[PDB]
């Protein structure tokens, strides 16, 4: 897979990279749709058959740092969208009647949208056709399956206010849901992605109820278009980045905000800033662009220069010097301040490095925890090579009689203009003597 | 329904009209009590008689932007208080001899509390008069389903820890929950209200795990209480303002902050900053006054004028110009900086408008996605009428050199306030001169 | 339990005191594996053959304020660290040949790791030594049972990918979680506590699908392991503190930032920000180090005298003078401000209180429901003594002119600092007259 690290002891930051991309760019929805009978051992019958009331009953009561700077979307905005085309007069009947003969119809809706209506479930058939006749083994057994997926469908549609995510094997089996992935106009790239990783496609996936209405039950799936696959991706971990002084309350940190996940992205850079919102799968990146900002391709200068003139890296001061830890894919990011007890062990062989005041940093290869004060943390023992690039602490540059205390959503260009402005300041107020 | 939507220029905001409100302003609790059992196809009842077992054994091993300006509050404190009572000696035998005839009795609590008791299910009755004198499928029927309603009810209970939320249907069915609605002291409009969106009113609901103890499972149900109904709420969309100079680093920005949910409420309006805390059925505006401010009435002036002298309206201020959108009611909102690709498109015939460097907006009317830079956002397709307000943006009227640069936490009066100390030091030290 | 409360009128916080500690600082991993069969009522055992081969398949298909002064950890790193010896050539026979004959076998891992092999379902011995011959009702019942209880763990790492929390009864039976507790090298103190708690110790445990590979299906139970038991515990809860003058907007506002919970913890503070990652169990307080400071005990003076010379108390400043309220253990403390309408009532007789403008506190004897605007916060009736600290608010002592109007992450000695600047600028240019 070849997953590397590299630290950079200057601005206190390590750069994961080797990973790729599977970015979640626009939805693909499908209506599925379950015929429903409008109504010894028949004990257990009779029983399964009052079950099957209660759903319909549940179901026809039940239609009566920077992660600031993201945008705001809807995330089912396309499915419900499908679901109100279905509540004009004869667009049930129009799914209803190209689902006469097959189980897979592409009826067109009235607004010319080209949705894939897959039939999933006929009760309809089973209840008109094996039991309103009326004693086998198999009629009670192939009855109590087929209700019992109508009955965790409604389960779960009456508990999540009719949209539910993950999208459960009840609402679409994998049988069902590899045929759609085999159907949808995509990528043969895209389909073995897709084949490989349902699971993680049914969490990013929706299921919106939209009607129960003569003798039919409809809901739209939402899934998961993956249209950025196999681009460079890399992670940028950061932690604080403050002076050792002796005595407390004089010191300044500096800290990186610009941390989350970076893919490549025709031509630019989407940048995730809540990395947690992203998904890793071994080597490949599940995110989603909805939690994404678009940046130009200079902002990997960064992490190499961070004074560089491209692009203005940004970044956050204050005065806290606390200590804490930043585990990173191939090691761990360590900000030791104060009286704290920063150390790395080992499992067989017990502390093996004890860090000192500032920022350092420690690779997974021999070590496998970190304790920062009274915090234990497990590195990743994931596979991988890091580089210690060393440097001089940038934070050593400043002047703290001249350093701006606390900003919160500032740069380097932000701090050097406001540093500019005090000095410019004590330069004509000390003329003045 | 007439849901309208105004979008203002000069601010960069839009404000969605129309909805009626349905707040969560108190609470409703009750008991809920299960009497226990203090113990051919027999070998099925005793299989499920042993599960029987298995639940008591596990329950009675269960007891042995402006969002940081909201309030703490404790959500189950009416409902554990309930609880506590019931821990008193004699508090348990009040509800089971009251109970002993009737299956809904008000046991009068001994610190003057009068809750609505309830007991739901009666297997001290199936069990102690249908097979301890121990063969009819029925009775294998009756049993199977009354036993695994107390199944789910420990499942739910052991996964969270004693509180679960939403109420399942094990917790609470329909049938007995809308007895309950039809009970409790309230009014029409408001029982009405309740039993045409019983799914909202169970994720609004708490289930709290009191005691076990003397062959009876007790636990309190703890529903919400709408004493806020169909008074006016509109929701309010922001987007970063920015300026659109040609050099990158030398603009300046500007959001309002007070984006979220508003709704009149007793010659007030209470605020919800969090608008993902409201949930949207129609027209309906279901939120909680927990997750709300009250705010004075004028506050509404800041959509018409931003630069009212009866309220002084919330922004927050950076030199970030990152380009996003954010999906309105009726429409987009975008804000497109630098050289980020904004575009609007239509399904059936694509980009239809690309937008220019500001903000800008968009109805859905003919729109059905926009896109900005990486990211591709569906817009909502709800039926209403939009009103572009042209207008000049605030942001040009401010000089970038006396601009305050980043304030996260201000006001349109914090800002000429400010700005106004940084005019009277330039005016003072020129005439020096 | 002797919970206590003390509020301070001068800085508008509470400490509660009397609780007693239970904090995850590591984690014990034992992996537990489940043996597979690789291939009149028969049409039961058919039926439900086949949801083995189901379950077998979709299990293959599966692998192919102060907050933000946090670290970053990786929850599941321990975990994941014991599958990837798995995977190794070998490694599953390891295991697979030490379960021969015991179920509870300690299997050495290549990497000198000592794990607690525990087989705690045999499928392939039922399979292959009940139904391959081939009819007694119990042999379907003990079949439907065993297979039960492996759908649903199959269904929980479906719809989680892989990694469950909490840890529910299938994955780990309470017999067997019982078993392990007993058998991990700890206190007495320890396993007496995980016993009592065992819902806690499942919510905050972790099960990590391994591999399913050579008739042996592995997945590797992360639980908790509570290193530091029955310390002192206090949790802090802060309000706004305002002036109150008459017009609006020439209010100061100050708030301590250093709200959440304490706990001694060797000889240092174990500080965790975020309240809402602590469960209450009575008295004890469960929380994770994972999501903790660790601070000099030299913080705790802030609540005696937020001024003194030993630690440099944490605040944030702003002019944004809404009210609220904080419902603490014992009480509820009132920011009242402007307009608002802020009371206390009591249920049986009502509003007993009505708060000026101001912080305020008023504890849990006597008062049932607090009302701030439109909110109204039912206060929590935990027997417990309050403690009214009656002193000046530390807001009146600075002057509105030069203070700090609006500061996110500072202190005492840094406003006071600030203050100093501006004090000395004003003394330097009236000398200039």
């Amino acid at each position: 897979q070849n997953i590397t690290e590299e630290f950079y002891q200057s601005t206190c930051s390590a750069v994961s990279k080797g990973y790729l991309s599977a970015l979640r760019t626009g939805w693909y929805t499908s209506v599925i749709t379950i015929e429903l009978s409008n109504i010894a051992k028949v004990k257990l019958i009779k029983q399964e058959l009052d079950k099957y009331k209660n759903a319909v009953t549940e179901l026809q009561l039940l239609m009566q740092f920077l992660g600031f700077l993201l945008g705001v979307g809807s995330a089912i905005a396309s499915g419900v969208a499908v679901c109100k085309v279905l509540h004009l007069e004869g667009e049930v009947n129009k799914i209803k009647s190209a689902l006469l003969s097959t189980n897979k119809a592409v009826v067109s809706l009235s607004n010319g949208v080209s949705v894939l209506t897959f039939k999933v479930l006929d009760l309809k058939n089973y209840i008109d056709k094996q039991l309103l006749p009326i004693s086998n083994i198999e009629t009670v057994i192939e009855f109590q399956q087929k209700n019992n997926r109508l009955l965790e469908i409604t389960r779960e549609f009456s508990v999540n206010a009719g949209v539910t995510t993950p999208v459960s094997t009840y609402m679409l089996t994998n049988s069902e849901l590899l045929s759609l992935i085999n159907d949808m106009p995509i990528t043969n790239d895209q389909k073995k992605l897709m084949s490989n990783n349902v699971q993680i496609v049914r969490q990013q996936s929706y299921s919106i109820m939209c009607i129960i209405k003569e003798e039919v039950l409809a809901y739209v799936v939402q899934l998961p278009l993956y249209g950025v696959i196999d681009t460079p991706c890399w992670k940028l971990h950061t932690s604080p980045l403050c002076t050792t002084n002796t005595k407390e309350g004089s010191n300044i940190c500096l800290t990186r905000t610009d941390r989350g996940w970076y893919c490549d992205n025709a031509g630019s850079v989407s940048f995730f800033p809540q990395a947690e919102t992203c998904k890793v799968q071994s080597n490949r990146v599940f995110c989603d662009t909805m939690n994404s900002l678009t940046l130009p391709s200079e902002v990997n200068l960064c992490n190499v220069d961070i004074f560089n003139p491209k692009y203005d890296c940004k970044i956050m001061t204050s005065k806290t010097d606390v200590s804490s830890s930043v585990i990173t894919s191939l090691g761990a990011i360590v900000s030791c301040y104060g009286k704290t007890k920063c150390t790395a062990s080992n499992k067989n062989r017990g502390i093996i490095k004890t860090f000192s005041n500032g920022c350092d940093y420690v690779s997974n290869k021999g070590v496998d925890t970190v304790s920062v004060g009274n915090t234990l943390y497990y590195v990743n023992k994931q596979e991988g090579k890091s580089l210690y690039v060393k440097g001089e602490p940038i934070i050593n540059f400043y002047d703290p009689l001249v350093f701006p205390s606390n900003e919160f959503d500032a740069s380097i260009s932000q701090v050097n203009e406001k540093i500019n402005q005090s000095l410019a300041f004590i330069r004509k107020s000390d003329e003045l003597l």
